[PDB]
C-alpha cells in the first residue's frame, strides 16, 4: 500500500513550495527536514514503518530507468536553444575539461585522506557522483534577480553537459565493480565507448528529422501533434535503452534540443502545453526523491556516527569549491585570449555556481541498495547527504550575499527615469480620463474615493576638464537612450527582425558599458558579412563538386549563407535608419558647439562607410536584397491590416466570431510568410511598367510608351540634364538613386526609382531650372517631346491621367512650400503627404474666373497664371501662400500657360 | 507484449483523423474497419494472433474500473456550466424519462421479437446497453456548421444523464445476474438505490468545496493548482469506487461540473491546459477501445452467420429510432404548456441526435467476456455493433441532409452585408497603406506582384400595402441593426457585462425572429426582476428566522439575490442607452413621415415605462445602484488604462519587460475588481465636499461652506426658481435630477448632481433668466448673496479658483453655440468638451485694452462687455463668433461688468 505516501508527499511538496518561497533559499531543504522528521518516528511506531518498508525498499532498476530519463529531458527541453548553440563550443569544453579534473583530483584526495579500504573505482564514481550538478535552483534566483540572460544559458549548458558525461562514468563504473564476471579487453572497451559516443546522437537526429517530417503536413489540428510527440519520445527511450543503459538519455536530449528547435512545424498553444506537461513530471519526481532520500539517511546513518568523518565533511566541501576555483581561473586566461573571455563578475558568480541537485542522491540511493549490507553504501549515502545539505545554504546564502555586494543586478538611472517617465503619463491620463467621467449622468454617485484607491497604481522600481567630461558622458548616454528608442520603435512598427533587434541591441549595450565611446564599426564588419570556416568550406565543397545527396547539400548551404546574409543586410539597414533619425533630432538638444559638431562628423562619417559597404554587397548579391525587401513589406502590411481589423473590432461593427475567424486567415498568411523561400529573383525591367501609379489602368498607354520610349545608361557619378540647360526631353528613372539641386537657397535632394525627370520642361516648352546628377550606373526611359505631344493626342477624353500628372507637379513644388510654413511645423513626410493626399486640384474654368474663398478648405495654393484679388487687389507672385482673410479671386484668360490651383480641405 | 499493438493503434488513429476529416462523416467506422482487416489476417498468422491474443483477453475489472470513468469525466468536464444550470430541470426530466421508456420498450419488444430463451433481465439490460448515446460528434458538427449553441448544451445534457442512468442500471442489473448468491431483499435494495442516488453527489461536493477552498490562497503559480487538482479527482474516484462499484462515476461528473464552474481562483492557462490534459486522454482511450471491439467482433461473430439476425437488425433500428421519435414528440407539447418548450427545428434536429457510442461498446466488451464460453456473448456483441455502425453512418448522411434542405444553419442576408462592408474596409486600408509604402526610398525595388497577391485577402462567406409592409419592415430590420451594433459598442468601450449582453442580444435575436414585432417590456420585466421561487423562500426563511450557519445562509441569500439585481439594473441602463442612441441616429434614414413617427412614439413610450420602472427600482435600494456604479467606473478606467498603456508600447517608450510587468498588475487589478463585494453602502452627503472639482485643493473654504449652506429639500415635481424672478441665492445639486429650461428658441435639458444653481445671477447681481424644476424628491445646499460675498472675501490672493468659476460659467454658454455652428458639426459632447477643456479664458488687463489676433487661435467666444473692432468697427453683441478675417480688437473701461472671453488653440 503506498497511496498515503505519495499522497502526503504532493500535499507537503505544494505546502512548503506555497509558504517558504518569500525567503531566497531554495525550498527543497525543509521538506528534507520532513523526511528526517518521518524517520523519527518510522522505527518509533508500526504502522508508519509498514508503510515506509513497503515503499523505500525498491528496486534499483525502476529508479535508474524512471527518475534519471525524466530529469535529464526536463532539464534539456526548457532552455533557449539558440542561445546555446551560439556558446556551444566554449561550454561544452569547458564543462568537459572541468568535470575530468574534478573527478580525478577528487579521487585522489579521497585516496589521500579516508585511508578506506577502496580501489581507485571507488574513488573515481565517489567523483562522479560529486560531479553532477543542479542548475534549476541557480536559474530560478537569476530569472527571479539576476536579470542576465547569457549566464543563465552558460551554466544551463555546463549542468547538462556534467550531468551527462558523470552519468555515463558512474554507469560504466558500476558495471565493472559490482559485476566482476565481464572481460575487461582494450577493443570492446574503446568499441563501446565510441558507439555510446557516436550512436546514440545520432540515432535521435534521425528520429527527431523524421518524426518533424512527419509533422510538417499536418495543419489547424491539436491531438495528433500531441500523441505524435509523445509516442516518438518513448519510441527513441526505449530503443535507445535497449542497446544501451546510457544511450536513451543521450539520445531523448538531443531529441528534445531538436524538437524545441523546430517552431514553425508547430503551434504555440502545443508547445506551451509540452512545456507544462514535462515540468509537472519532473517536480513531482524531484519532490518524491527528495523524501525518500531523507527518510533513508535519517533511518541508515544513525549507526555510523563518529567525529572523524564529521570532521572531514568540511574539508571535503572546502576542497571541491578550491578545486572548481582554480580551473575556472585556469581556463579564464586562454578563453580571453581565443576571443570567448567573460569579466570579474560572470567568472566569481560561475566559481559559487555548483548546486548539487537531484541526479547525485539518485546515484546515491541506487549505489547504496545494490551494495546491499555493507558500511560502504551507508558511509557514501551520509557523505553525499551532508555535502548537499551543506553546500546548498551555503551556496545560495554566498550568491545572495556576493549579487548584493558586487551589485551587477542594481538599477541603472535611465529606466528608472524611462519607469517615472511612464508612470507620470498612466497616471496623467487616468485624471484626465476619470475627469471625463465626472461630467456624465449616471456615473455621479459613485464615492469617488474607493474609485481613486482601487484605480490608482505604483512604480515598481521605487572650461574645466572635469565638466566637459561630465558633459560629454551625459550626452554620450542621451544618444545611447536615442538610438535604443529608435531601435525600439521601427521594430514595433515591423520594420525589422527580432533576433536582428537583440543583436543590434546587445551591439548598443557592449558599446555602453566602454567610457567616451561610442558604437564601432569592426564588430559590425564581422556581423554582416562572414569570413569563417562556413564560407571556406562551402566554397571548397562546391567547387569541388549518393548521386541526389549533392543538389539537397549545395542547396541546403546556399540557404544556410543566405541567412547569414539576410541577417547582415537587416542589421545594416536598422543601423543606418537609426543613425538618421539620431543625428535628425539631436541637432537641438545642447548648445555646446564643438561637442555637437564632432559628434555629428564621427556619425556622418560611420553613415558614410555602413553605407558604402552596404552598396559593395548590394552590388555583389541584388537578389538577397529585393528578397528581404518583398519580405518587409508583406510583414508591414499585414501588421497594419490586423491594426486596422481590430480597430474596427473596437467600433463594435463585429461580433468577436467573425473578428476571431479574420485573425485566423490573418495568422495563416504570416504562418506562410515565415515559411517563405529565400529565392533571389531580380525583377525585368518591365513589370514596372504596370506598376506605375499614374500611368495604372492605361495597357494601350503603357505599351504605346514600350514602342516609344529609349533605354538610357549611365556610369558611376554622371551628369543627365544640368540647370539652365534646354529641356533633353523627359525621363523616367528606374535604376539607382540620384541627387538634384537647383532654386528654391539651393536645395538639394536624392530620389530613387519611381519617378519623372523633366516634367515641368515639358509642360511648359521651357528650359531646365534644376541640375539632375546620378550618383552611380543607372538606366532609365527616356521620351522625346514628338512622344510627348503623341502622348498627350493618346490622353483623348480622359484628362484625368493628366489631371493625376499635374498632381504630381504640384507634388514637387508644394512639399517644400508646405515643410516652410508655421501650421505644419515639426510635420513629418508622412504626415505631409497623407495630407495634401486628400486634396484636388482646381482649374479656373468651373469657376467662371470668379472664386469664392470659404473657411471649409484648410489649405489653398496657386501654382502659376495671372490671378488678382477682387477686394485687395495686390498683385502676388505665385506660388504664394497667405492668409484666409482674401474672400474673393478674379481671373484672366492666358494663353501662354495654363492657370491651375490646389485646394486641400479638412 | 503489448508496445506494438498500442504504437499501432495511435498511428492508425492519427492518420484516420487527418486523412478524413474533410468529409462529414466521423472518421471512426474507417479505424473500425481496420481493426476487422486485422481479424481477418490475424487468423493467417501466428506472429499477429500471438500479439492479439496476448492484448485483446484483458480482464473486465481493467476496463470497467479505467475506460468508463476517463470517458464520462470527459463527457461532464467540457461544458458550459452555466449554459446547463439554465436548462437543467428540462434537460433532466426529459433525459430519465425518454430513458426509462426506451429500455423498458426494448425489453419488451426484444422479448416479442427473438424468442430466445432469456429472462427478463437479459431483455433490459440488452435496452439500456443501447439506451446511452455519444454526443461528441453531434456537437463536433454542430459547432462545424450548425452555428448554434443552447442546441449542443441540451444534447450534450441529454447524453450526459443519459449515461449516468445507463451505467448505473447497467451495474446493478450485471451484479444481479451474473453473481446468485446476493440476497434481493426490498430493505437492502431501496437502502442502497437511495445511497447511491444521493451520498455521492453530496460527497463529490463536500470535496469539491473543500478543495477550492484550499485552492483560493494560492497565487502567481502554476504548478501547485495543477498537482492539487489532479490529486483531489483521483481520491474522491477512489473513495467513491471503494465505496461503491457505480458511485464513483457520479462522484467526479459532480466534482468537474464544479471545478469548472469556478472560474476566479483558477488562472485561465491552468484551465487550458487542464481541458487539453483531459481531452488527450479520453481520445486516447476511444481510440483504442474503438479497434478493439472491431478486432474482437470479427473474430467471433463470425461463426454465428444467418439471414434471421441480418434481417432483425433492421426492424431494431427502426423501433429505436421511432420510438425515441414519438416519445419526444409526446413531450413536446407539456414542455410548451409549462413554458419551455422548443420549435420544430429543435424537435427535429434532436430527433437524429441520438449516436451510439463507445460507452455502449465497451458495456459490449465487458459483458461478452464476463459471460464466458456461450452464444449469449457473441450475440450481444454482434448486435451492439451492427446496431452502432448503422446508425452512426445512417444519423450522420441525413442529419447532414436535414441541416441542408431545412438550412436553419443558412447565412442572413445582414451578416453577409456586414461581411461584405468589413472586407471592403479591409482592402482600401491595405491599398492605402501599400500606396504610402511604394513612395519610400529603400523600399522600392520590390515586385509588387508577389506582394499584392500574398498580401490579399478574401471574404469567407461568399400606396400600395406591398410597399408599405416591405419598407417597414426594412425599417425594422434597420433599427434592429442599429441596436445591436450599439450594444456591441457599450460592451466594447467596457460599460456592460458579458452575460448581460449575451441575455440582451438573445432577447434582441427572438424578437428579431417575429414578424413586424420589435423588442417587448414584459420579457424585460421578468428579466430584470424576480418573483420566483428563489425570492419567496428566501423571504419566508429570513423572516422565520447550528447557530453559526444561518448568518452564513442568509449572507449568501442576500448575495444571491443582489447578483439578479445587479444584473438586471444592468440590462436596463443598456437598454436605455441602446434606444436612446438608435432613436437620435435614425432620425434621418427614411422619409416616411408615419412610419418614423409612429417608431419614434413607442420608443419614446418603452424609454418612459423602462425608465420609471428602472426609477422605482432603484428607490426600492439605492445601494445597489451605486455598487453598479463603482464597478462601472473601475472597470472603465482599467480598461482606458491598458489601452494607454498598449499605445505607450506602440511608441516604443517601453521594453516588453516593463510591458509585461504592467499589464500583470493590471490584470491583478482587475481581477480584486472580479472579487470585488457587491456591499451596498450609501455615500455620505459629505464626502462630496472634497469631491468638487472647482472646490478641491481648499480644505478651508471647503470648511467654510459646511459652516455657511442650508440643507434644502423639495418634493417630487417642485419647482425651485423660475425666470425673470429675482435670484434668490445660490445652491449646490447634490440629489436628484433636474430639468431646465430657458432662453437660447426655449431651449430645455436635464441636468444631475455636481452642478452649481443661479451662478449667474450672483455674478452678476441679475435677476433669474431661466426656469428650474425638480423631477422628483431633492436635497441641495444654498448659499446667500451676504455669503457669497464672504467667499468672494475669502477667495484672497487666489482668484485662480474664481477663473475656474468663470471657466464653468463659459462651459454654460459656449456649448449650445458651439453645438449650433458648422465647424463643430456632427460633433457629440465628448468631442467637445475634450476640445474646449484644453482652452483658456483671457480678460483684458493683459492685452492692455488692444489685442491681435492671429491664426494660432482656433475658436473664440467673448462672453459681455464693450468690445469693438479696430478696422471693421463694427458693434457686435457678444456673444458672437465670426471669422479670422479680424485681426485686431479694442476695449473700453466698464465698471457695471468685468468683460472676458475664451480661447481655443489648435
Ligand atoms: C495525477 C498525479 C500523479 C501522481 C498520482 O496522483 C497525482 O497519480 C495517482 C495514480 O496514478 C495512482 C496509482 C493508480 C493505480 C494504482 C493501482 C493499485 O494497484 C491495483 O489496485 C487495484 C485495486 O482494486 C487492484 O487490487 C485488487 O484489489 C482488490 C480489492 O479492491 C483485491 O481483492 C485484489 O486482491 C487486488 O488485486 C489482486 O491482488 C494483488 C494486488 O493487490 C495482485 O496484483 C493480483 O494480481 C490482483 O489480482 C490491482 O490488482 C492492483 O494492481 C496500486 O496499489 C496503487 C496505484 C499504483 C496508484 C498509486 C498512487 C497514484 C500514483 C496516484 C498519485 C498520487
Ligand atoms: C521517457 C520516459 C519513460 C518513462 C517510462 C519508461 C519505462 C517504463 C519501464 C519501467 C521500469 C521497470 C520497473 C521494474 C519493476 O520492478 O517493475 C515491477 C512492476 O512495475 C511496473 O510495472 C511499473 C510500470 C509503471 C511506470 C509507468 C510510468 C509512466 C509515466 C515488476 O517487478
Ligand atoms: C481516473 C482514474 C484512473 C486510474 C484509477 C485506477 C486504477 C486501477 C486499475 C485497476 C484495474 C485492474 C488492473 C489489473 O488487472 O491489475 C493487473 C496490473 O495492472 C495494473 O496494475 C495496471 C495499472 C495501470 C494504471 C495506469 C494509470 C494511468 C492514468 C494485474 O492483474
Ligand atoms: N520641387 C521639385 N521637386 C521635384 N522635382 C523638381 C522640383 N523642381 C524641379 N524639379 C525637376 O527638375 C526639372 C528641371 O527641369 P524641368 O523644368 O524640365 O523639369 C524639372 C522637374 O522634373
Ligand atoms: N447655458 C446654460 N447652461 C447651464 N446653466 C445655465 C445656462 N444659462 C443659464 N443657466 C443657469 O440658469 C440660471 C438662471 O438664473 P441665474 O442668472 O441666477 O443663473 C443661471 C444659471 O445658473
Amino acid at each position: 500500500k503506498v497511496i498515503v505516501f505519495i499522497s502526503g508527499s504532493c500535499l507537503f511538496g505544494a505546502i512548503s513550495r506555497s509558504l517558504f518561497k518569500k525567503l531566497p533559499i531554495p525550498y527543497t531543504v525543509v521538506l528534507l527536514i520532513l523526511g528526517a522528521i518521518l524517520g523519527v518516528v518510522a522505527s518509533n511506531v508500526p504502522l508508519v514503518e509498514e508503510h515506509t518498508r513497503d515503499v523505500a525498499h525498491m528496486d534499483p532498476h525502476v529508479l535508474l530507468q524512471i527518475f534519471l530519463p525524466v530529469l535529464i529531458f526536463e532539464s534539456a527541453f526548457a532552455m533557449d536553444v539558440h542561445t546555446f548553440m551560439r556558446s556551444f563550443s566554449q561550454v561544452c569544453i569547458l564543462a568537459l575539461f572541468g568535470l575530468v579534473v574534478a573527478s580525478v583530483l577528487t579521487a585522489v584526495l579521497a585516496m589521500n585522506l579516508f585511508n578506506y579500504n577502496w580501489n581507485f573505482s571507488e574513488a573515481m564514481m565517489f567523483g562522479a557522483i560529486m560531479s553532477a550538478t543542479d542548475p534549476v535552483a541557480v536559474v530560478a534566483l537569476l530569472k527571479d534577480l539576476g536579470a542576465s540572460k547569457q549566464l543563465g544559458t552558460i551554466i544551463e549548458g555546463e549542468s547538462l553537459l556534467n550531468d551527462g558525461c558523470a552519468i555515463v562514468i558512474f554507469n560504466v563504473f558500476m558495471k565493472m565493480v559490482f559485476f566482476p564476471q565481464l572481460t575487461s579487453t582494450v577493443g570492446q572497451n574503446v568499441l563501446y565507448f565510441l558507439q555510446v559516443a557516436v550512436a546514440g546522437p545520432l540515432w535521435g537526429y534521425a528520429v527527431a528529422k523524421v518524426t518533424v517530417f512527419f509533422l510538417s503536413h499536418i495543419f489547424n489540428d491539436a491531438l495528433v501533434e500531441i500523441t505524435i510527440t509523445l509516442a516518438a519520445t518513448y519510441l527513441t527511450y526505449y530503443i535507445g535503452d535497449i542497446w544501451l543503459e546510457v544511450s536513451g538519455v543521450l539520445a531523448v536530449v538531443v531529441l528534445g534540443l531538436i524538437v524545441n528547435a523546430e517552431k514553425t512545424s508547430i503551434s504555440p498553444e502545443v508547445e506551451v502545453f509540452l512545456h507544462r506537461f514535462w515540468e509537472m513530471l519532473a517536480y513531482l519526481a524531484n519532490t518524491l526523491i527528495f523524501m525518500m532520500v531523507g527518510v533513508v539517511v535519517t533511518q541508515k546513518a544513525l549507526v555510523a556516527v563518529d567525529k572523524m568523518d564529521w570532521f572531514y565533511l568540511i574539508i571535503l566541501y572546502l576542497a571541491i569549491t578550491i578545486i572548481r576555483g582554480m580551473v575556472i581561473s585556469l581556463f579564464s586566461p586562454i578563453l580571453s585570449r581565443i576571443g570567448y573571455g567573460l569579466t570579474w563578475r560572470n567568472a566569481v558568480i560561475m566559481t559559487w555556481g555548483g548546486l548539487r541537485g537531484a541526479v547525485g542522491l539518485a546515484l546515491a540511493l541506487v549505489v547504496e541498495n545494490l551494495a546491499g549490507n555493507d558500511v560502504i553504501g551507508s558511509k557514501f549515502l551520509f557523505h553525499t547527504a551532508g555535502i548537499v545539505v551543506l553546500t546548498l545554504v551555503i551556496n545560495a546564502t554566498t550568491i545572495q550575499t556576493l549579487l548584493r555586494i558586487l551589485g551587477m543586478s542594481d538599477i541603472s538611472i535611465p529606466k528608472r527615469l524611462a519607469m517615472a517617465g511612464a508612470v507620470r503619463r498612466i497616471h496623467e491620463g487616468q485624471n484626465r480620463t476619470l475627469n471625463m467621467l465626472k461630467s456624465d449622468r449616471f456615473l455621479a454617485d459613485a464615492d469617488w474615493d474607493i474609485a481613486t484607491a482601487a484605480c490608482e497604481i505604483s512604480d515598481p522600481y521605487s572650461p574645466s576638464p572635469r565638466e566637459f567630461a561630465d558633459m560629454m558622458e551625459e550626452a554620450r548616454l542621451r544618444m545611447l537612450k536615442a538610438e535604443k528608442i529608435s531601435y525600439w520603435k521601427q521594430f514595433e512598427h515591423g520594420m525589422l527582425a527580432r533576433e536582428a533587434l537583440r543583436l543590434l541591441v546587445q551591439h548598443a549595450e557592449v558599446a555602453a558599458d566602454e567610457k567616451d565611446q561610442f558604437i564601432l564599426v569592426d564588430d559590425l564588419k564581422k556581423s554582416w558579412q562572414i569570413k569563417g570556416i562556413y564560407p571556406w568550406l562551402k566554397r571548397k565543397l562546391e567547387d569541388l563538386i549518393t548521386k541526389a545527396l549533392i543538389p539537397k547539400l549545395i542547396l541546403v548551404v546556399n540557404g544556410k549563407i543566405n541567412n547569414q546574409l539576410s541577417l547582415g543586410y537587416d542589421v545594416g539597414k536598422g543601423y543606418i535608419i537609426g543613425e538618421e533619425e539620431v543625428g535628425k533630432i539631436i541637432d537641438r538638444m545642447v548648445d555646446n558647439k564643438k561637442i555637437l559638431r564632432e559628434l555629428k562628423h564621427i556619425s556622418e562619417t560611420g553613415r558614410l562607410q555602413v553605407v558604402k559597404e552596404l552598396g559593395l554587397l548590394q552590388r555583389e548579391h541584388p537578389g538577397i536584397a529585393v528578397s528581404v525587401k518583398t519580405r518587409q513589406a508583406i510583414r508591414t502590411i499585414l501588421n497594419h491590416s490586423r491594426e486596422t481589423i481590430h480597430e474596427l473590432q473596437g467600433a463594435g461593427l463585429l461580433d468577436e466570431m467573425e473578428a476571431h475567424k479574420l485573425e485566423l486567415t490573418v495568422e495563416i498568411k504570416m504562418k506562410r510568410l515565415m515559411n517563405a523561400p529565400s529565392s533571389i529573383p531580380p525583377p525585368p525591367p518591365e513589370n514596372l511598367l504596370k506598376n506605375v501609379s499614374w500611368l495604372a489602368g492605361d495597357m494601350k498607354l503603357i505599351d504605346f510608351i514600350k514602342a516609344r520610349a529609349s533605354l538610357l545608361h549611365f556610369d558611376y557619378g554622371e551628369v543627365i540634364v544640368r540647370e539652365g540647360d534646354e529641356s533633353d526631353g523627359l525621363f523616367l528613372i528606374v535604376s539607382g538613386l540620384v541627387k538634384l539641386y537647383g532654386k528654391s537657397e539651393v536645395f538639394e535632394d536624392y530620389l530613387t526609382v519611381g519617378n519623372v525627370i523633366g516634367e515641368m520642361g515639358v509642360l511648359t516648352k521651357k528650359p531646365r531650372n534644376a541640375t539632375v546628377t546620378c550618383e552611380t550606373t543607372v538606366q532609365v526611359y527616356f521620351i522625346t517631346a514628338e512622344d510627348m505631344n503623341i502622348a498627350i493626342d493618346t490622353f483623348t477624353l480622359y484628362p484625368s491621367l493628366e489631371y493625376r500628372l499635374w498632381r504630381v507637379v504640384a507634388i514637387r513644388i508644394a512639399t517644400p512650400l508646405i515643410m516652410e510654413q508655421m501650421a505644419f511645423q515639426g510635420w513629418t513626410q508622412e504626415k505631409v503627404k497623407l495630407h495634401l493626399e486628400r486634396g484636388y486640384l482646381v482649374d479656373l474654368a468651373e469657376s467662371h474666373f470668379q472664386f469664392n474663398i470659404d473657411a471649409t478648405l484648410e489649405d489653398v495654393i496657386l501654382i502659376n497664371g495671372t490671378a488678382y484679388n477682387a477686394h485687395t487687389r495686390e498683385e502676388i507672385r505665385s506660388p504664394c501662400l497667405i492668409s484666409r482673410t482674401v474672400h474673393k479671386l478674379t481671373f484672366q484668360y492666358t494663353a501662354t500657360e495654363e492657370p491651375r490651383l490646389f485646394v486641400v480641405r479638412n
